[PDB]
């Protein structure tokens, strides 16, 4: 390269012992790949609503959530708990519930409210959604 | 399912007529990959410091030498541009100069400024180092 | 309620006369309520980087933008301004540019760079999104 | 576009192949959507000063105060807690009564203080409310 | 006062020549009062759009316009200028149409534009309003 | 009226059928009234230091030594409570002394501080200030 | 002290070649001084408007200015510049103008705006002010 | 001023009742002063750190170590509480701990830690300081 | 040098008693060594997660954490606590957890979760680090 | 630890191939070092204030500029530069003026202006300072 060289040059010109594209500097790029996924909620109310009976619930599953509510702010996506009083892992103060608080996610235990069924009708955008 | 079933027949009880599991929700996951690489500077002076020579100064290049800043602080390295009033797009009014200086990245023109030359030694991690 | 009547009665005994539960107050909210729309990016590369020419850049069409963002993180747009070195309004220290580099939208003045043409080719999920 | 068919030219002229305003990004916005509510504090106090009860105090309770806050900052809301000393939930170094005195949110415990009854009357825009 | 006393008994045990409720100290009191009004836009299109036709534009007339919007952002209620391009006070720099885009107002001049015009229906909270 | 008029007939020419100042917007003003008092602290020592004794102390009274601090920094007031440990409001966490803290607001309890008494002297800007 | 001396056989316990008290870090202690002063506002309208006239305006005026205000929030007081195009500084992005409308300050350009010199008169503290 | 001569002239043709120059704004600036004072650690330790063995620590002395800490940064200084909990003051929710990490303040009870004894030497300028 | 000269001649020129380069304000200049270290994780798991163990976790060991994370993003690195329960530090209303949860790092209680345990393998750049 | 040993026993138990303390992950923390280095200003003012006239400002006596605001608050330090409008660097678009309003750094042009000249008289440390 010509100012690489030029450089050189004046590098030894100057009569000083450098080192040449000797040393490597170790890193690690974080490459950020997006794998497009789907996720199926288990009961479609009449009133647009969305929801999902879970048992277990693992970090995956919760971080997928999230994703899910972040790119997708219009639907409603609700989550009924066997117990949302279980801790998120044995031993930990957070449950299931507080997490749900946490990030404002509507859930309940055991079954679906009576309430969540009485709600107002909303249109879901099926266009945007795959079905099974 | 177990707490599944009960919900669809507790809305089966009460004669809601729902969609179970019709469609599926598609999102995209925002993977964080870290691939790694390494970096060769150009020259290593005497004194500890690092130069890259750079003409044509590209995006990746520019991200590249900023996760290098991080990962490794230890390590001094600096730029000498062909010409750092050389903007990053066409028409863009911001510089690689401004860039560098943006990012607290020492640079200079065309050639290694006596004065790098000049400063006191410091010292090298060739233990974190690779060498070619 | 316990705590309401717990109130109404420390309320009842020092003789406050007051006036429970009788007024509603009018307001409002935009919770759930999201509308579904479509941008359609003017230029999609075959690398996958979608192009967005603007002239005139509006605070409205700044807000979609951010907002398509976090929606679709998976895809890559940018901005081709006429001219990046606009303020925000004329009155603004902030221009067109700026606001984009404090967001991380990637952009350039008057014509695609070739740099962006010459990136190499990642995958686009062409099902998320609906062909005019 | 004058914009838009230079980009285009100098892409076509280049021989990059390229598609031209073929896709449409399915995204959503709240932005016009405003479901009108109400809101119906438990105590009014003559002098004006309205007084809301409650026990449990999650984030969406919150977000619906500061809102009926900013649409409605000629009425005096105050917040009796059953206890403020609550964290916003378990797991939280922030309590209820943090959020409000952050907020600038008048509460009490339990009971409403006596203060709050012998405060110098103020008007109240009843037109601007609806009766139960 | 016991306490206000049992202190100046102390001042006075240490012979402290000090002074008694002898000087005041100036300063003023910021109540803010809220007086309602009423504020009627010029026309109701069938599609739930409010347009205020405007002439001259003054200080007044904009911050109620701002007061209305913060109060009410269930209302769209839109501008027509004769000259978006009339300066705020003669000699500023800023424009009732810069004015506008700054805190998001739509308007446009002479008359109102198809566009808005053919714009989809949406719900009108006139229980909310007052007629004339 | 003339802009007016070309607007509405524009509407009739288009055969749009119009609501012409129909309804009003009901909105509350807020207004900043800014009326102005005097604040007499109890006593005044030799060194310049004024003190205010203080049993019982209520919101108003708070605000007040908050508004004065701020329109007069020059000024050192210093409050003497009955007891510091006292709470702001019957089962607030919040004390007088926690509060004072809070702001800034030197204080003690019972007595004057022989501390106080023994600071060095302080200039004090009776012009500014009013007697009795 | 008992500190002092449980520590210093802490460090004799073990052998540690320490210093004991030997030598007095060196500082500077700060306390501020406050000088009465005043400002004499170049034009009083009729309807209370204290009007400023100004050429340069330096950060050292500027500061002044939001002195007075904080100190003196019942009082209106705008500026008329004989440019608010005029930046702050040389370089700066910001003009006289901008500034004045991010603090809230009312200014304007060349002269005193009819505007102004029509809103309805409002009181005037004339106690908190000296008259020349 | 020019701008002074035509504000008024503008003033007079319109014939407005206008006051010149007739009323001063009372405000006060404040001067900062600075004490040359002068601090003593405790202990010296071989390492250069400064330990300072501290019982009731008052909010005083807690500014001092904040002026220390930046007026000679080449100094470590820590202190050594007799309790690392007690309180700031009287009802303080916050402990001398608290306040130490809140400025970047290493502090440690009873005893100096073994691991600041063994932790490697730093020069100490003796000569920016002085001898008992 | 010339603006020396031209700045002397006006003090002088008015006769001003002025003092000539004679006084030298000494400060410490200071620079940041980098020793080169290594922190070595309790346990590996398959998959690529490294667990470390941990009772006491001060702010000092927490910050050589956090460092750990920014030069080593490619790593994997969670704690098990005996207790996340236990504060950051006495008074703390923060502990382990929240902590650990606000900065991102993945925590357990106890023993090592049995989900960690089974999360799917991935690679570890055993270049990059060095073995025991 | 005892927690150590538990973590692994369940990892046994399990029977979990693991690898305890197998690999030691390079960090590098870095210490701060200081040279007792000495500033000079050009001019002492009678009042005290310490005027140096600077040309071309590198960003390295840029540098200790903040250090002695800093170390040194007790002392005035302002700058005359031939001009406070050049660039800090090539292309850079900021003016050495700029940055001294970033950080509170009075400047002036060409001569010391008159108003410093006047400016009141206040202490000087001679003692925390050396003599040519």
């Amino acid at each position: 390269m010509g100012l690489e060289d030029k450089v050189s040059k004046q590098l030894e010109s100057k009569g000083i012992k450098f080192e040449y594209e000797e040393w490597k500097v170790p890193y690690s790029n974080n490459q950020q790949n997006y794998s497009s996924h789907t996720y199926t909620p288990d009961f479609l109310l009449p009133n647009g609503i969305f929801v999902e009976t879970k048992g277990l619930w693992e970090s995956d599953d919760r971080k997928k959530h999230l994703l899910i509510r972040e790119q997708h702010p219009e639907l409603d996506i609700r989550i009924v708990f066997s117990s949302s009083r279980t801790k998120l892992y044995k031993g930990s103060p957070t449950s299931y519930g507080e997490f749900c608080e946490k990030h404002g996610i509507k859930f309940a235990d055991k079954l679906i409210p009576a309430e969540w069924i009485k709600e107002p009708k909303k249109e879901v955008p099926f266009d945007r959604l795959k079905r099974k």
